[PDB]
RNA sequence: UUUUUUUU
């Protein structure tokens, strides 16, 4: 008997289930769940709820739900300050426990006992090392994207491993003009993560992008999808993004390998510039002087932790939009991240995919994510591709890789 | 028994030692019972004089910011030895009496690692007579490693001397930080005498811990997770500590990364004057970082202050162009790194033609400068990439720039 | 008014 489980089930099964208990005529869907929960409480049976914690300024908090993009919701579960102090809870902590309907003079479900804090024992949460105190590091463990199934979509993953490898805790960018292939390449990334790295906690944050891409992503990726389309204001974009990044930080505190696929971070950087207080100083392109400190900390949250776990963020960026702002935002994030995979519009207009700008792509300290021979073969491959043009490079590399199933067999053939 | 020593020792020691006798409470109790025994207590830190007259010995673990374990310094002690912000002080300390919240300083044993009575009367930093760098700080190791190529090309392109005021100018991902890391290793390799300080301002956290583990010196960091107000304060303490050591005839070298983002931090804190330069830079924002960078200088009296700081260009923001060109009119050494060279994966990605050091004849022998001048004319007609691929390969044949000059003739 | 836009 769980609240969010009742919210997921269709209304048809809820109305039928409510009639089995013997209730009055079945009112809006939200009322069906509420009336069913109350009747179950009358029997003496226990009730359960869950959600990500958000501590308000007064000291208490609520358990936001994913169906509201972790925003204020009618089914939020109140968390008393005493409960927060007892287990050292902070914003982002996923909480599950027994709940009770609101009494007379109350408007929210209350939390009686917390069973699980971040998918673990509540006691283990009391003693922990905070995210701000974790010792940072360069990416060590390689997150190989290559399927190896000889698929035609696998070409994008294979070229990615050769141009700019991705490790745990990476802070990368999929930089390209509109319609170059950023979103689908991000989708291609989500598929390889779900297949090759099911151990990682995969999240897909969609900020100020197309709505049909939201449903396409949530029915394609094997993970959680938090979205805030361009139908939403910048105020919502920021708040939604803040909740996701804090939930990631909390899981990293539990030695988890979290991956955040952001699209787009340039749209998110614009959102911050919309809500930022005017400083009297504006950068070239119309970007406030203090507007990029917030998005830089969001993107900068991604990091490799020595104590355990990691936070990876692969976000898409826009360039050559005619607006200098996007060049400033991109260059600022490049001075923050450690990996950039460029996509060329010139290649995309020839319908050559993946339309990857090989020379401009790359990863920092890639020797820590590749074997000694792998790096030496990638190093030689770049020297050969560099003199080529943008299009000739991809047409050459894709035709060579298509001859074999894996890059390892391609390297053996390369000899 | 020193307080700093007791803060570095693990908690297990405080337990075992405590039986023989929070971490802030235990250390406080152990030291408190050391005074009743009559035995002396010691502590250390960097002094910061507040506006009222008294001061506090800040700790390096708190990045020289306000700390719970800071040591109060009486105003009388400041007058008796002419102490100023930045002085490193060690001495006997006493646990706070009732009504006090901090340990107190009884008497100073060492002021900047010297005797207090001798630091009382010395020529101030603002009174030292400046000069152009006339003492060469050779970067080349001569071990034959691939990492030495950066140092060798650096010696040929832009020699660094004691008191230099240089810049590692380049766009993002060109190789500024690792260029800076290579410089730190050569200073610890060839110049153990110089006091090496590494100031990391508004940069990546992973580069902080990485720096700390490969550099033989002090690492003061303030990552981009920190406010601009913290950047300034931390940078103010480091530059003042450097000035104090220079007053003691010591060769201090500060490797900053990045100074461009430090200038941004000053621009965020600076009061609005109503006049804003092109790019969003307040007309008074650059004064503070300009006197920070301009603090570096060669001193005739003895010792010097060297500052090699990285700078950003081609960021799409006219602000960084104003900042870079302003520091260029302040410094006297510039090492540019090219993005198109780094994108071809040619390291070091040094723009040979646009790099150089002022008054380089004071840092090189007459024969050495001749060969550098000849090598200059040969490389100039070449393109950026071809220049590096040419110089790197010719240096690869040799282990030392001296044997490379022998092949020249 | 400055910065942003003009503007490269
Ligand atoms: N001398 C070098 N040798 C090999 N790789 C280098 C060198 N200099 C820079 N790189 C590459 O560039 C990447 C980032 O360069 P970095 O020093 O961060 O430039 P910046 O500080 O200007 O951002 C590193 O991960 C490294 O792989
Ligand atoms: F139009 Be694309 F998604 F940048
Ligand atoms: F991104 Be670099 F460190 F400027
Ligand atoms: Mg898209
Ligand atoms: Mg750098």
């Amino acid at each position: 008997m769980n609240l969010t489980e009742l919210k997921n089930t269709p209304v048809s099964e809820l109305i039928t289930l409510g009639e089995n208990m013997g209730l009055e005529n079945l009112m809006r869907k939200q009322d069906i769940i509420f009336a069913i929960l109350k009747q179950h409480a009358k029997s003496g049976e226990d009730i359960f709820g869950d959600g990500v914690l958000e501590i308000l300024q007064d000291g208490f908090g609520f358990l936001r739900s994913a169906d509201s993009s972790y925003l204020a919701g009618p089914d939020d579960i109140y968390v008393s300050p005493s409960q927060i102090r007892r287990f050292n809870l902070r914003t982002g902590d996923t909480i599950s426990g027994k709940i009770r309907p609101p009494k007379e003079g109350e408007r929210y479900f209350a939390l009686l006992k917390v069973n699980e804090v971040n998918f673990d024992k509540p006691e283990n949460a009391r003693n922990k090392i905070l995210f701000e105190n974790l010792t940072p590091l360069h990416a060590n463990s390689r997150l190989r994207m290559e399927r190896g199934n000889g698929s035609t979509e696998d070409l994008t993953a294979r070229v990615l491993d050769l141009a700019s490898p991705i490790g745990r805790g990476q802070r990368g960018l999929i930089v390209a003009p509109p319609k170059a292939g950023k979103t689908m390449l991000l989708q291609n990334i989500a598929q390889s993560i779900a297949y090759n790295h099911p151990d990682c906690v995969l999240m897909v944050l969609l900020i100020d992008e197309r709505p049909e891409e939201v449903t396409e992503m949530q029915r394609l990726v094997k993970g959680e999808v938090v979205a805030s389309t361009f139908d939403e204001p910048a105020s919502r974009h920021v708040q939604v993004a803040e909740m996701v990044i804090e939930k990631a930080k909390r899981l990293v505190e539990h030695k988890k390998d979290v991956i955040i696929l952001l699209d787009s971070i340039t749209r998110l950087a614009r959102a911050y510039n919309t809500v930022v207080p005017a400083s009297g100083k504006v950068l070239t392109g119309g970007v406030d002087a203090n507007a990029l400190h917030r998005p830089k900390r969001f993107f900068g949250a991604a990091r490799n932790v020595e104590e355990g776990g990691s936070l990876t963020i692969i976000a898409t960026a826009l360039i050559d939009t005619g607006s200098k702002m996007d060049e400033v935002i991109y260059e600022e994030f490049k001075g923050t991240g450690n990996m950039e995979l460029h996509l060329s519009r010139k290649i995309a207009e020839k319908r050559v995919f993946p339309a990857i700008d090989y020379n401009r792509s790359g990863t920092r300290k890639e020797e820590l994510l590749t074997t000694q021979e792998e790096l030496q073969k990638m190093w030689i491959l770049r020297k050969i591709i560099h003199p080529m043009g943008e299009i000739d490079a991809m047409e050459f590399l894709i035709n060579k890789l298509a001859m074999t199933k894996t890059n390892d067999d391609f390297f053996e053939m390369m000899k």
